[PDB]
């Protein structure tokens, strides 16, 4: 009996072929996650089929509703066997899933349009108008905003540090929506916004879509926070174990950094 | 009922008070670790009493012996109920015991005495001139002793066949090795005793290259206990609301003896 | 008995001289290789006749088929006595034919038309923005198909998997090909090929990088003949007397049209 | 039945381990040719047994008897089965022995003190007595040798180039004896000569001694002529195609140039 591998259209992670349309099955996929699945398939032996999330969200809890969408809900409900996705490990999601011990650090990062050179000995420089959280915060000509349904926006939202507080504050009512439904509409709107948004993602996807063309876009200030990716399974599941001691043995390999070396650098430009 | 926690002396994680001589309990110690004690216990609601493992070992598996020493040793054996200290997790532990969510990031470093000829990992591999060691009994020789890559192989065989014996049996040691070599010792160790080294007096060695992976330390538990949970929850809570990073700058970047 | 020698109009090995449509025999060639056939000639005893392949390959097996084609396939039907040509070492050719010792050393070279931004061959294959290729049915291709290294199965499946066909019909097409580009195209081609074209008219490209391996070219002979070891020996002789350094160096250096 | 390997030993090609005292058979001795002749063995399987010539020598016909000594001597009587060492091709050792294609080319060059830097910007330029090899048989203040009973003493005896000619006139008399017994004496030689002794050996040896320390010796001008290192197999013997298929395998697979590179340039003291 098989398994099924829940996962989100993510970059690099979960990305899709160009030769995509004649292919069936697990072939049609391919990215950091989709070797992570392979290679948890190796350690413990077992048959797994990706699918991707209906909704296309990572997981959250409605306040009144109460009930769990994204791949989050999909495990708690019992869609799916294990997430292998960009999952964020975060408080609320340990109470309702079980998270392996993280493969891939990171955290919340800020992404700005890359400020035109300064042309003022003949030396060339740049500016950037935003040099922190706190200054982002401090001012109002530049608006900023999240992915909605995302670990980043509940974290801005239960977070009781001052600036963060008013960051959330702002976020929560602003006219128009800053938030995003996906990640590559946030990075469009932040292309499109001649430099008038900031978006609020984790460092990883950050990094990697500086690293690619057109190359316009990049990171200021430091990590917000420090937080994981894990691979998710639901509470109780038989599976949780075996992918404990396969990331962990993954880890010391060395096979994980081959993985981040190889999916977010080799490919880089500019 | 207090809950015995098993910790070493690892500066800054914990520290022997200027006045432990005129002090009782869990008053006459300090650092990062009782800190994270002290709200481990406050969110699931124990009462702790800080013991100090008594060999300065972390803990490891005697070849042909199959005994565990240090504090995983305390666990397993049941005379340690929970091990709040820089325990790195590692495949041979999880095992053993249950770790919690990691709390502090932390990789491979090398350290040398004050151009960088050394730099890279892979240039220090490629000289000979200038001698490197590990901690015994610790996640780092392990690492480098089953490590199938080529470069950490070449590095193993040069470690383990040496004359006299590179190895130190504290990192204190091991500092002072680096420092009292005029240069020609190395010392490998975790990048947040790196660092807070470099940061203190007399300033005299510095971090060079990079991590050479990455790792995590984790509130340990014996395998099956009913701690788990609770303390992994409580990480996890401190994590998110930022009592982590502010103990790890309090204990880090609050004093920076040195010009930087 | 004549002896039908199979060769290929490559240069500087074979040309077709200047005034060839006055001329008849083997005096309408001129080169290295005919040099080289020459020398062995008179160094074993026999008449020879030059006679160009029909079709522009040095030699291939086809899948799903096991035809060979180009020289080698001139050589394993019993069509050729002898192929005094530019015919690279490689392990399916001796599985088949018998090659002397290599009589030039080569390697595999980068050229893109004239600090380059391409580097080494790794950051050929990194950068995508530009396009390389390679000759078709050629020792090259074989290599790059049958290469397990991962930068050249990475350079293998984007050549295989390229639209429009990157590859490209004859070595002088790929020239042309690539100094037509625009600095869009690089072409993988053989050391000696590269320099030749390199240190002529109109001096527009540049080998860059290093060699990816090294091979050489032999003197081949159908399997099983009693021409193998006459030539054999007329080779080691000819490299130990200088006559192939004195070729090489009159055929490659002597003229240097260039600024150099 | 296991044959028996013949091998010189020549460094970096067979050296003798730091603890080869308590060490018994093939483990005693590494190297390159001891990496070689396990690929060898590992891609056409035979067991073999590593032995060193008596006389150490590489291989030379004697005048007035016509016998032949070293390597190629007890390969040709048939005491030995196989010569995995940098045993040069030579046309004379071809018409005696069966020799595969070349694993490795080389060249003679010229290895000489390195002489002190120039004082005289305040830019430091090194400077040499000796160019190429013009200049070396023109002068004659420097005195230059070779090893003796080796392929470079039968090419440098048997050459009719005019400068190879008046050098070999001038080795073949000159008192005190300027050729040595062993590479080794070769460089000691030149060492201790203080400036005054060039040695003419392969350019493999001389860029491996050149990288080892105390590095106080250099190569000027270049390759004299192109040669190769094969291994030997006496005549119309089984084991000639098998190993010439081998080290085929080897070029191709891009084993041989790994090799060099681990034994060459990465063991660097300068
Ligand atoms: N360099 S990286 O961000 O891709 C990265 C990050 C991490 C890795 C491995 C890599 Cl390659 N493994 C660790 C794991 C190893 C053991 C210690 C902590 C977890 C369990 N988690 S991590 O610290 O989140
Ligand atoms: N900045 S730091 O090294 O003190 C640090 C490091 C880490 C923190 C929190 C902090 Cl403050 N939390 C993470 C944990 C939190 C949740 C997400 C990953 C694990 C579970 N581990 S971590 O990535 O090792
Ligand atoms: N200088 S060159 O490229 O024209 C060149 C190249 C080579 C030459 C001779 C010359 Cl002149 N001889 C060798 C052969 C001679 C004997 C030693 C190795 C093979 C057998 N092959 S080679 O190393 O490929
Ligand atoms: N780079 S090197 O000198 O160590 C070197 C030299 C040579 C290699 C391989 C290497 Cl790695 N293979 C070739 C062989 C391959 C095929 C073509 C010529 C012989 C048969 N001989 S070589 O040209 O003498
Ligand atoms: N990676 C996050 C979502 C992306 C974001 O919030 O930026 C998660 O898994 O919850
Ligand atoms: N803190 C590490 C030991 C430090 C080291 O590896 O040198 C451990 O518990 O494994
Ligand atoms: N001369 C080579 C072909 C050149 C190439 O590989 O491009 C051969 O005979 O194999
Ligand atoms: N390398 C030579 C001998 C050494 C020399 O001539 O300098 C050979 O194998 O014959």
């Amino acid at each position: 009996k098989t398994v099924v591998v829940t996962t989100i259209l993510e970059s690099p992670y979960v990305m899709m072929k160009k030769n995509h349309e004649m292919l069936e099955g697990n072939e049609r996929y391919e990215g950091y996650c989709v070797d992570l699945a392979a290679e948890i398939a190796k350690h413990c032996g077992f048959k797994y089929k990706l699918t991707i999330v209906g909704d296309g969200k990572y997981g959250a809890r409605d306040a009144d509703t109460k009930i769990w969408n994204g791949m989050v809900g999909e495990l708690v409900y019992g869609k799916a066997d294990i997430a292998i996705a960009p999952l964020t490990i975060t408080l609320v999601r340990e109470e309702v899933i079980d998270f392996s011990k993280p493969f891939m650090s990171l955290g919340i990062s800020i992404m700005i349009k890359k400020p035109q050179k300064s042309k003022p000995l003949t030396v060339e420089r740049m500016v950037s108008p935003i040099e922190s959280a706190e200054d982002l915060s401090k001012q109002t000509e530049i608006a900023y905003g999240t992915l909605d349904s995302g670990s980043t926006k509940e974290f801005f939202r239960r977070s009781k540090i001052a600036v963060f507080d008013k960051m959330w504050t702002y976020m929560r009512s602003a006219e128009p929506s800053v938030f995003v439904r996906t990640t590559a509409e946030g990075v469009a709107r932040v292309r499109k916004s001649k430099g008038k948004y900031a978006y609020l993602l984790e460092s990883t996807m950050n990094e990697y879509i500086e690293q690619r063309k057109p190359c316009d876009t990049m990171k200021v200030g430091g990590n917000l926070d420090s937080k994981g990716y894990g691979i998710a399974t639901p509470k109780g599941s038989s599976l949780g174990t075996p992918v404990n001691l396969a990331v962990l043995k993954l880890s010391e390999q060395g096979v994980l950094d081959k993985l981040k070396n190889k999916w977010w650098y080799d490919k880089g430009e500019c």
